[PDB]
């Protein structure tokens, strides 16, 4: 019975980081018990200044990723304070029933409820908010993120050996919708519900303003890249709710990944391009070799340099001539 | 000699079912006969009003699903009647030559003619009508279908496992390019010739008016739903013969997917979402474990609720808090 | 050490033809040297006379396709004449570290660079130009190609056992975006600075102008088509560096398909229509098995015959009646 077993109780973190867990664990099934804070708020998305009316879970973009394994039962309270102006509720897709918890889950402004779900299938799975006659509109305007349930034993190969990560990093990428007015400026809106029927108008067109890694333009790069040491494995989990993207790593490749993000699966190896369908999660893993920049991007190269989904991972160490190496530097043509 | 062999007659029935049929079998190879009729039909596909001059194999979209076993030969007779005004043929994917029989099968208004070819490849796959110099229009205009070629031992999982499914049903997913007037409203056209020209324009933007299941918006939900039991298992055939699409079931999962649809690989397991090539159909199998209503639609959350691309599956049965159970019903925040 | 390896040199071929080499070899690792000179051109793209600012690797769209084995050393001499106007560099995929090879291979007009990077991983791998702040319109404006590295074993199926090819060809996919004037003509530019602010524009809207094969509509048919007879394995080596495609061969099938386009993973057989993904390179193997004419084409059939995605295949040999045959010639209806 998922009555008795032990619970236990997560502390989240913001992403890009994901809260300390295990990989391979000698524990047996628990109830861990995780709390969640919707707040809706105006944030400023690029470089000019634009702004989007949003909607988040626990403040930020994506939502914070939630850790189990394989047999664990999720607890979820999900609180709706009264400082927000429309309801909402809560679809995981790692749970089986009910419209992955959404009727279950409806809260107004002011209300709380808690539900719990078997987690009884290997992966990183999406979870996002979807009340009933405004889908589209609350995941777009920044509600999802990722569960991952890892396999008890910790993650495989295709022959059955076994893989791990040193380090792990998160990263939502978010399709955005912005009107723009007469004057061909955008627009900026004094409540979250003005900001409705414009926005309808440009999902219709099926062309984002924007598209963005972790809330906005850069979020990623300079003071906010990722970072790791030559000789380390990373795990690079990428989410996007409602919109196909397609990761990549300029300078490396996803040495092991499995792009429909279900660990039962075999990965495939040697990638240079993996493919994350809209409405799912997947996962990476590399293992770096040369110290330096790289550029972790979508590689619709006009969606990643021009609309945003583009980011940073700066690595130390020394540099592998065997690997790669500069014979005649740029001089003139003889 | 597929000379001698002997022949059999199968009767179609309109989507969403699909033609009472074997998974295993101890028969051997046989000429599976059918028969299709060309009907060109102007169409309502929207709770608002709007037509589309529409052509379909059987007067439906999609047309029907044919199913035969591998090593079989398929035998179709295709007729069109005087009553329509553009030529026609058809192209099945899962055969081999002469454009998939389309350089064969070409027939004016009251015509008609009989192909046969061998379905040697295990898998679901599109037919389509493709005229010479307009093939995209009768494509997007509803001519396309399934044809299921099941392995004589029936299913496999990766280890070589059987499976099976209880019930089946098809889908077929429409990008449909509707023109507009001067005054933004939806145009309407005595024939079915008249409507060419703009539809080219609009086809040219990649922008559709509508992504519907089954030629309409809603064809699959309210006294439309699909139906299942808890226990059943469930085969999802799901087909997209010009533009990607990505099915997800809400609620749910695919349990075993060949998202290119070709039987003699591997499935994948607990999928969230899955991937349907333009030009391709996929399967899908799902075995209920809780009972009511899911949402079965395309995870680009604008393309199923804004344009249609969505529909309803209606399951009977008891409810089991062990997977999944509300803890705290919505209520006042202490 | 990679210093101390025998060296080799190999001569380029224009596409859709590749360079004579071994599958299977004997033969251990070598530093195997090549060159390639960057050209700057305005080129005619479609049948009413349009032109593209266009820019190159040897002369071509795509570049030409260079192959090695697992273990070899790649060692590229990059020129860039004094005749050109923009800087350049290159970007090998299948290459570790520098943001593959850019960092080191900036080139001005008037120098040239030369540079080493061991090809550790199998498969078919993108190559691409990419100048800091010009990334996207260097690459759409044709600044792509593949490194083909090959297992020194040759390729397998997923059970190991041998495969092979009797002919190569290379297939780069291009999504072209080319502005028009207040009259909706499209416009020519006297210089590729000039074209710069008004691609960069189309490029947001992602909606390509035009989408071709090899450099322009029809370049892969008429007396350009690709050839081949019956009884022959071709191998399909396909290219998008910067949108994703859904190649498929009208008449046949994919009989062995590596989508990702990563020979140490097992294929998928029997396909209708497989996927490239944006930023990468893939491969697929068919026998012919039926003379006569073939569609190879992106099968979103809009982008496919109305803006340019699709060639030809001509097969000579022997019809097989036992494979497909017309029974019922078109005939009037009883
Ligand atoms: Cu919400
Ligand atoms: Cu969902
Ligand atoms: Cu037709
Ligand atoms: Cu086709
Ligand atoms: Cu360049
Ligand atoms: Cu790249
Ligand atoms: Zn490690
Ligand atoms: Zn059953
Ligand atoms: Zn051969």
């Amino acid at each position: 019975d998922a009555d008795k077993l032990p619970h236990t109780k997560v502390t989240l973190v913001a992403p890009p980081q994901v809260h300390p867990h295990e990989q391979a664990t000698k524990s047996g099934p628990k109830v861990v018990e995780f709390t969640m804070t919707i707040e809706e708020k105006k944030m400023v998305i690029d470089d000019k200044g634009t702004t989007l009316q949003a909607m988040t879970f626990n403040g930020s973009m994506p939502g914070p990723t939630l850790v189990v394994h394989e047999g664990d039962y999720v607890q979820l309270t999900l609180v709706n304070p009264a400082t927000n102006a429309m309801p909402h509720n809560v679809d995981f897709h790692g749970a089986t029933g009910a419209l992955g918890g959404a009727k279950l889950t409806n809260v107004n402004p002011g209300e709380q409820a808690t539900l719990r779900f078997k987690a009884d299938r290997s992966g990183t799975f999406v979870y996002v908010c979807a009340p009933e006659g405004m889908v589209p509109w609350h995941v777009v305007s920044g509600m999802s993120g990722t569960l991952m349930v890892l396999p008890r034993d910790g993650l495989k190969d295709p022959q059955g050996k076994p893989l791990h990560y040193d380090r792990a990093y998160t990263i939502g990428e978010f399709d955005l919708y912005i009107p723009k007015g007469p004057d061909g400026k955008y627009k900026d809106y004094a409540t979250l519900a003005e900001s409705y029927g414009d926005t309808v108008q440009v999902m219709r067109t099926l062309t984002p303003s924007h598209i963005v890694f972790n809330g906005k333009v850069g979020a990623l790069t300079g003071a906010n890249a990722l970072t790791a040491k030559v000789g380390e494995t990373v795990l690079l989990i990428h989410s996007q709710a409602n919109r196909d993207t397609r990761p990549h790593l300029i300078g490396g490749h996803g040495d092991w990944v499995w792009e429909t993000g279900k660990f039962a699966n075999p990965p495939q190896r040697d990638l240079e391009t993996w493919f994350i369908r809209g409405g799912s999660a997947g996962a990476a893993l590399y293992t770096f070799k040369q110290p330096g920049v790289y550029a972790y991007l979508n590689h619709n190269l006009i969606e990643a340099f021009e609309l945003g989904a583009a980011g940073h991972i700066k690595v130390e160490g020394k540099w592998n001539d065997d690997l790669m190496k500069q014979i005649k530097a740029p001089a003139p043509i003889p």
